């Protein structure tokens, strides 16, 4: 048997982060209080600008419906 | 660049078809005029019961949302 996956590449849009949050990819902070980095549409990965250049572009996430 | 999939395993489920409607494994006619056969619910294939075991599991299709 196997789950069920959504496969594809990731779909990164520019985010307002409310609160502090982190580059899922480098660690360091998103920093600022508005348009602080991009969040996949599709699997929620929060990444820095320059940090979209550094990811794999694979997306993968379980679909749990 | 890559399509975004919905990747499993079937999930075959009896079907009642309502017009003539032919197996997707062996090519036969799905006979009789109820619960002729199973259509995955992910994916459409569908399948007479003896050719639920012949399939391979893999279930694949592009999502267009
Ligand atoms: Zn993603
Ligand atoms: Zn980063
Ligand atoms: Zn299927
Ligand atoms: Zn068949």
């Amino acid at each position: 048997g196997s789950r069920r996956a959504s496969v594809g590449s990731h779909r990164f849009k520019v985010f307002n982060y409310m609160s502090p949050t982190f580059c899922d990819h480098c660690g360091s902070l998103l920093w600022g209080l508005v348009k602080q980095g991009l969040k996949c549409e599709d699997c929620g990965m929060n990444v820095h600008h320059k940090c979209r250049e550094k990811v794999a572009n694979l997306c993968e996430f379980i679909v749990t419906d």
